[PDB]
């Protein structure tokens, strides 16, 4: 039985059919928190979905217990910013609220892929209080530039065509890296991620939003999908009304800024909470569950029910025994692989590839 539930048009769905069988300019991007976050789900995606020859966005540093497969980084005084941490809010967070910030003249970041391909063209997001030269770029091929702001905090783009692995060094002490956007100079397929653990779906309203519309224009995306929930049904803030409107708005943005694309909501699988010294559900899930299927309809997206499968298939409590999840929210890679097979599964009943 299909956990996946289509309202869109058959123009949209046919327009992105043909895009998986071109072969030519495939973008797809997940939005989520932690189910998404550490890859492991995107990575089935992303390697039987479509035929990737490209990475597309990626945070300037991965935080903690996060990766994009795609790339690896390392890095020497820099710190973190997290616009889902309370620690650090009120700073001007770009698209999916992760800075970089130097604590040194002098701090590097080391970043490489994990493709065998090393020449793209990066645009690099960044920041400074100065407008002098805020960071040096040296990539492997020894070319050396620089990245300059003309306005001073104020997040600034530049793209660069290099050779990875590149070396990123402060010229400026506090000054702020925002995000990459690694591509080819044409025919992109790729899978990108903008995850966070802990994140609630309304954590984009976080973001300085000029800066998000301004990136979101940076790299089209024909496929687009949010997969939130279980962090709204956890803490502090629901509201079911509320939850609607800010997600309606943040797929109205979508669309606008990513024309013809389809875009797919991934409902959370099964939610549960600590109560005392066990792990019961929790109350809000279901309503966010109902809600979901709405604005699926009232948006006309597709959605993925995690839920549904995982019930359909013996309850949470049989996932747990089988090391397919966890006790709390969060499943294990094979839970997530299992999961991620199934939406390509159901797929295939809506579209080819």
């Amino acid at each position: 039985s299909s956990a996946l539930t289509s309202y869109v048009s058959k123009k949209d769905l046919k327009n992105l059919e043909k895009k998986l069988e071109k072969n030519q300019n495939i973008g797809i991007r997940i939005y989520g928190d932690s189910h998404m976050a550490a890859d492991f789900f995107p990575r089935v995606i992303r390697g039987y979905l479509i035929r990737s020859n490209s990475i597309g966005f990626a945070y300037p540093l991965q935080p903690k217990y996060q990766q994009n497969l795609n790339l690896v980084y390392s890095y020497k005084n820099f710190e973190i910013l997290n616009s889902r941490n309370p620690a650090n809010a009120g700073h001007n967070f770009p698209l999916g609220g992760i800075i970089a910030k130097a604590k040194t003249k002098g701090a590097k970041i080391n970043l490489d892929t994990t493709l065998d391909k090393k020449n793209f063209k990066i645009g690099f997001l960044f920041k400074a209080k100065q407008n002098t030269n805020a960071f040096s770029i040296k990539d492997a091929k020894n070319q050396s530039y620089e990245l300059r702001t003309t306005q001073i905090n104020k997040w600034s783009y530049k793209e660069l065509e290099l050779d990875l692995p590149l070396q990123i060094s402060a010229l400026q002490k506090d000054a702020e890296l925002g995000g990459y956007f690694i591509t080819n100079k044409d025919n992109n397929v790729f899978l990108d991620t903008i995850a966070i653990n802990g994140a609630k779906s309304d954590l984009w309203l976080s973001w300085n939003q000029t800066v998000v519309k301004k990136e979101l224009g940076l790299l089209h995306n024909d496929l687009i999908i949010l997969a939130y929930g279980s962090n709204d049904a956890l803490f502090k803030g629901f509201e079911k009304q509320k939850f609607k409107n800010n997600l309606k708005k943040w797929i109205s943005i979508l669309k606008t800024y990513n024309k013809n694309a389809v875009i797919m909501l991934i409902s959370p699988p099964t939610v549960v909470q600590k109560q005392g010294k066990n792990y019961k559900l929790a109350p809000d899930f279901f309503t966010i569950r109902k809600a979901l299927y709405e604005v699926a309809k009232e948006e006309k997206t597709l959605i993925f029910d995690m839920h549904q499968f995982m019930q359909d298939s013996g309850g949470k409590n049989k996932w747990i025994e089988q090391k397919l999840s966890l006790n709390d929210v969060h499943l294990t890679i094979k839970g997530y692989e299992l999961m991620a097979k199934k939406l390509l599964e159901d797929l295939k009943n809506i579209i080819d590839y």
